[PDB]
C-alpha cells in the first residue's frame, strides 16, 4: 500500500564502471541525507541496454549513469544528433512519450570514447587526430574494451566503415585495463574514457575525433515517472546533483577510486562532505 512507500528500499543502479559506482553511492548518499528512505546499489549492471531493461522492469528504481549518445542510438534507434544540446532535449523528449521515463539534465559531463596515445608516440610522430593514425593503422596495437567489437552503431563495425582504417591488432580487455596497457607499451593505442582519471598522470593524450564519429555523450540519471510519483521528495534531491560535476571533477574522482585505491562509497563520501552536500 501507499503508506508503505516511505519503507521502501530505493534501488540505485551502477554500471561496471568506477564513475557509476561512485555517483551511484554519492545519489543514495544524499537521498538518506534528506529522507528516510533507504538506498542500495544494484552493481555490475553491463550497459545501457541492461540498466534500460532494469527501469523498465522494476529492477532498479533509478539508474545512475547513462549518457544521451549511447542512448539516442541504441536505445531509441535514432539519427545520430552531433549538437550536445540538441541531443539531451531529443532524448528527454522520447524517453518521456516512449517509456515515461524521465531522463534528468546531465550532471555536468561528458564521457565520450577517446581514441589514446602515449604524449611521447604523439610528440615523435606528430599525431593530434585519428586521421593521423590512420597511415600508421597496420603497425598500431589497438587496446578496447570488452564491448566495443561488437557494439552497434559506434562501435568497431561502424568505425572501421567511417574511418577507413583497420588496425595491424585488437585486443579487447576490460576497460579499466586500458590505461596501464598503453602507459607500459603493450598496446600503441586505445579506445579510451575520456573522464577516467589515469588519462591525465599517465601523460596521455586524447586523439580528436576529426571525422565526428562520436556523439555526445552526457551524463544524467534516470528515473521512472511512477518511481517520482510514489517518492515525490526524490525530485528535488536528484535536482541537487545537476549541473554541479565538471569533466575535470569527474576525472578526479574516478582518479580517486582507480588511481588512490579508494572504495567508491567513500569517495563519494569525501566528496558530498567537502562541498556540504551541495547546499553550503
Ligand atoms: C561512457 N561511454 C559512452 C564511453 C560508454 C557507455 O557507457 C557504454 C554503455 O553505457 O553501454
Amino acid at each position: 500500500g501507499l503508506s508503505a512507500a516511505a519503507d521502501q528500499t530505493i534501488k540505485i543502479g551502477a554500471q561496471s564502471m568506477s564513475e557509476s559506482e561512485i555517483i551511484a553511492s554519492m545519489l543514495g548518499q544524499l537521498i538518506e541525507h534528506h529522507t528516510d528512505l533507504k538506498t542500495t546499489t544494484i552493481k555490475n549492471l553491463g550497459s545501457n541496454a541492461v540498466q534500460q531493461q532494469a527501469l523498465m522492469n522494476g529492477e532498479i528504481d533509478i539508474a545512475a549513469t547513462r549518457y544521451t549518445g549511447t542512448a539516442l542510438t541504441g536505445t531509441l534507434r535514432m539519427e545520430p544528433e552531433k549538437d550536445p544540446d540538441k541531443a539531451l532535449a531529443l532524448t528527454q523528449r522520447e524517453f518521456k512519450k516512449r517509456y515515461d521515463l524521465k531522463w534528468y539534465d546531465s550532471y555536468g559531463f561528458d564521457n565520450t570514447y577517446a581514441f589514446t596515445v602515449s604524449k611521447e608516440l604523439a610528440d615523435q610522430y606528430h599525431l593530434e587526430t585519428v586521421s593521423d593514425v590512420k597511415k600508421w593503422a597496420p603497425q598500431l596495437k589497438l587496446g578496447v574494451d570488452n564491448y566495443w567489437m561488437k557494439l552497434k552503431g559506434n562501435g568497431y563495425q561502424d568505425f572501421t566503415k567511417t574511418y577507413g582504417m583497420t588496425f595491424g591488432g585488437t585486443y579487447p580487455m576490460q576497460i579499466g585495463l586500458v590505461y596501464d596497457a598503453v602507459k607500459s607499451g603493450k598496446m600503441d593505442i586505445v579506445l579510451a574514457y575520456s573522464t577516467d582519471g589515469r588519462i591525465k598522470s599517465y601523460g596521455l593524450k586524447m586523439l580528436k575525433d576529426d571525422k565526428q564519429f562520436f556523439p555526445p555523450y552526457d551524463c544524467s540519471p534516470v528515473v521512472p515517472e511512477k518511481v517520482l510519483k510514489e517518492h515525490p521528495e526524490l525530485e528535488g534531491i536528484i535536482k541537487k546533483m545537476l549541473g554541479k560535476i565538471d569533466t575535470a571533477t569527474m576525472q578526479e574522482l574516478n582518479y580517486e577510486v582507480d588511481g588512490n585505491l579508494k572504495e567508491p562509497s567513500v569517495v563519494a563520501k569525501e566528496y558530498l562532505e567537502k562541498h556540504r552536500y551541495f547546499e553550503s
